[PDB]
DNA sequence: CCAGATCGTGCGACACACCGGGCCAATTGGCCGATGCCGTCCCGCGAACCCCTCTACCGTGTTGAGCAGCAGCGGCCT
């Protein structure tokens, strides 16, 4: 707690590093895969 | 002295006083009935009016004064 928050989230946000190409398509293929199975239990 | 103003008195006219008759003028004022133009409304289409959605070279950091409470520290006490 500080009296000025833009500083506070600047700090926040810098904890996660940055990603590559090949991690963002993996990413994404999780999220995909993740989803369809989502549906599979979805469905009965 | 005696003669006109004032008034008494008299005769007439007479302008209406009545209270009652017998008709009339003016002047209606309603809408009667018939005819006609405007208010309201129900679409009809179209101009605009507001809301939602999407674009993939990429790109990664904003004074002074007065009064009161809290944090750090010197120094007993165990």
């Amino acid at each position: 707690a500080t009296a000025d928050p833009v500083k506070d989230y600047l700090k926040q946000i810098g904890k996660v590093p940055l990603l590559n190409a090949e991690q963002e398509v993996e990413l994404a293929k999780r999220i995909e895969a993740g989803l369809f199975a989502e549906d599979k239990l979805a469905n009965s």
